[PDB]
């Protein structure tokens, strides 16, 4: 909407206060004009029609319980935008400052979040498996990263390409979490998963097997559930990424860590220059090796570490 840029204040899902960029025209709207062609957050009002209505508020204060998922979807979309722009020189998900749209309060008791081809969508959870999912910065960045993937590599959402698609979202979700630097970790969704259970998470990148996800190609799922295991086999690539960054010895194979920033550069380049819609795990290894070669040189530690990590997870 046309209006003037304003700064509201509110509380997120976890009870933390933050400032949010809004737009004033009669109401204060969750419309951040400070980034690209805007970040827009919508109320789906417990229904499944999308996007719903652009979030309107009378006083620019967002401290109601109902406001919390909107505050976080809006704010964490901003952090994710900043990560891609500042770290990778990428302007929004399409590289041309496309407007970023999110809807919260999607459906009832909805234990998921997704990119629907055009926008991000967040359930509130059922209060048992999840609380409102936009409360996780890794979750928000995971969703926006699906848009990035769809505009770039275009990895088909099934089987190996789909597991790469998933891992890319977990990797960048995690790198954005580290970028914001509030309780960062290599776990996925810990801030919004299972409020009655401390210390767990939806997935682990550092040890995928702790939740039954494979950490080696020989343990990959080959059935038809979950689009051929896209949220399961992602563990193999998540583990490789974790090893590239942090190092470790895994099934007897030692990997020298090169740090998060270099992991991000290598995978961003692979995603945007080398991967295609049908890339499999072996082709991802080749893409990562070539990306590291471009960035650091064929004889570099970075290239050697990429090879070690994929060796460790059984991907040749
Ligand atoms: C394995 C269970 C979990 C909840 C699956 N969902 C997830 O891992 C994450 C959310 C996490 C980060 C909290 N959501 P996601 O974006 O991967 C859900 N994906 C999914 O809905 O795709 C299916 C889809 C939807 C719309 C258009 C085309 C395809
Ligand atoms: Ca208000
Ligand atoms: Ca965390
Ligand atoms: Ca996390
Ligand atoms: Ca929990
Ligand atoms: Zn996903």
């Amino acid at each position: 909407i046309t209006g003037t840029s304003t700064v509201g204040v509110g509380r997120g899902v976890l009870g933390d206060q933050k400032n949010i960029n809004t737009t004033y025209s009669t109401y204060y709207y969750l419309q951040d004009n400070t980034r690209g062609n805007g970040i827009f957050t919508y109320d789906a009002k417990y229904r499944t029609t999308l996007p719903g209505s652009l979030w309107a508020d009378a006083d620019n204060q967002f401290f109601a319980s109902y406001d919390a998922p909107a505050v976080d979807a809006h704010y964490y979309a901003g952090v994710t935008y900043d990560y891609y722009k500042n770290v990778h020189n990428r302007l929004s998900y399409d590289g041309n400052n496309a407007a970023i749209r999110s809807s919260v309060h999607y459906s009832q008791g909805y234990n998921n979040a997704f990119w629907n081809g055009s926008q991000m969508v967040y359930g509130d959870g059922d209060g048992q498996t999840f609380i409102p999912l936009s409360g996780g910065i890794d979750v928000v960045a995971h969703e926006l990263t699906h848009a990035v993937t769809d505009y770039t590599a275009g990895l088909i959402y099934q089987n190996e390409s789909g597991a790469i698609n998933e891992a890319i979202s977990d990797i960048f979700g995690t790198l954005v979490e580290f970028y914001a630097n509030k309780n960062p970790d290599w776990e996925i969704g810990e801030d919004v998963y299972t409020p009655g259970i401390s210390g767990d998470s939806l997935r682990s990148m550092s040890d995928p097997a702790k939740y039954g996800d494979p950490d080696h190609y020989s343990k990959r799922y080959t059935g038809t559930q979950d689009n051929g295991g896209v949220h399961i086999n992602s563990g193999i690539i998540n583990k490789a990424a974790y090893l590239i960054s942090q190092g470790g010895t895994h099934y007897g194979v030692s990997v020298v860590g090169i740090g998060r920033d270099k992991l991000g550069k290598i995978f961003y380049r692979a995603l945007t220059q080398y991967l295609t819609p049908t890339s499999n795990f072996s082709q991802l290894r080749a893409a990562a090796v070539q990306s590291a070669t471009d960035l650091y040189g064929s004889t570099s530690q970075e290239v050697a570490s990429v090879k070690q990590a994929f060796d460790a997870v059984g991907v040749k």
